[PDB]
């Protein structure tokens, strides 16, 4: 029984012994110069054939050899555009990729393996993919859900993929009527991704789709405390977790590992003032599909 859209979805078509060679046709730095990092969207070729569902990743073989002369592990990418793609005509794949750059014990600077491989793609350069790996974060099947979704950073990509196609797209068996909660959390302005796709779908759906931003390093609460993601959540504390009591409501968080301490850290006070403890409840979520996580 699932309450998500599992059903006939595609694992693993291609594995890192027999990848499937794409090409990049557009590579685009989404950040502004001010950000602290870069990111950006890049779109592959894949002719069809990576059939891939939304909530889905694939995995990229970044050219070269490891220290050892074998091929580079793979690394996983959220999957960031819905099943018809940008293009609408489900022939191609995109993500959403944060250059890594960091520096060493010795205070030498390294830049991270793949993200600098893919951020530096050239259009006609050809990428090696496997996949599509995934169950965790599919939709759910109920077009009348309630669907909050939980973002930082690069965790946007599988909001992306769902809203495009909740928003964006005319589907044959499947018409959102629900109410769609995205909070994305960034350190600046700078660092807001897709805010101007995210603007259209509100203007087109503002029944049901609802929008928040947690700027860090700009904006503050009350106290004066910065606002991150679960700083801006707490705003709607009471509504939240009315949400979250009923059985139409889906939770899902993508992005930084660190990001589940905090929220975790608002849920476990909200659900107290209740009588409940929220590790029994959130276990009770996973349980029913309600409480979707990947962060990394
Ligand atoms: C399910 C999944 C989805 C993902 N989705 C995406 C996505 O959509 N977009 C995206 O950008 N990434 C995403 N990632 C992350 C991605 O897989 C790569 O890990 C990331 O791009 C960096 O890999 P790389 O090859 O550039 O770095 P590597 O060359 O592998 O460097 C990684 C190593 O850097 C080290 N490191 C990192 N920062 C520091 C620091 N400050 N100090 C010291 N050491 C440091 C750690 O030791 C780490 O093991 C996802 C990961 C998973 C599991």
């Amino acid at each position: 029984h699932s309450k998500k859209m599992e059903e006939g979805i595609t694992v693993n078509k291609f594995k890192p012994k027999t990848p499937y060679v794409g090409r990049c046709l557009l590579n685009t730095k989404i950040t502004g110069d001010d950000a602290p990092g870069e990111t950006w969207h890049m779109v592959f070729s894949h002719e069809g054939e990576i059939p891939y569902r939304e909530g889905q990743s694939v995995g990229v073989i970044p050219d070269g050899e490891d220290k050892n002369g074998k091929p580079h592990k793979l690394r996983l990418y959220s999957i960031a555009s819905s099943a018809l793609g940008d293009f609408g005509d489900a022939k191609s794949v995109s993500l959403c990729v944060k250059r890594l750059i960091y520096t060493n014990d010795a205070g030498e600077t390294i830049k991270g393996v793949c993200s600098n491989f893919l951020c530096d793609l050239k259009p006609g350069a050809e990428v090696k993919l496997t996949g599509p790996v995934g169950k965790e974060m599919l939709m759910p099947k109920d077009p009348n859900a309630t669907i909050i979704m939980l973002g930082t950073g690069t965790g946007i990509a599988p909001f992306r993929s769902f809203l495009w196609k909740m928003f964006f797209e005319k589907h044959d068996d499947y018409k959102f009527n629900g109410l769609a909660w995205l909070f994305l959390g960034v350190p600046t302005s700078s660092s807001l991704l897709y805010k101007e796709e995210f603007e259209k779908m509100k203007e087109k759906a503002p029944d049901n789709f609802r929008l928040d931003f947690a700027v860090s390093r700009e904006q503050t609460n009350e106290k004066g405390e910065k606002m991150y993601i679960q700083t801006r959540m707490a705003q709607y504390a009471v509504e939240l977790w009315e949400m979250l009591k009923k059985d139409n409501t889906y939770v899902y968080m993508c992005g930084l590992k660190g990001m589940e301490k905090g929220i975790d850290d608002i849920m476990v006070s909200l659900a107290a003032a209740e009588g409940i403890d929220w590790i029994e409840y959130k276990r009770q979520l996973k349980k029913a599909e309600q409480w979707n996580v990947e962060v990394y």
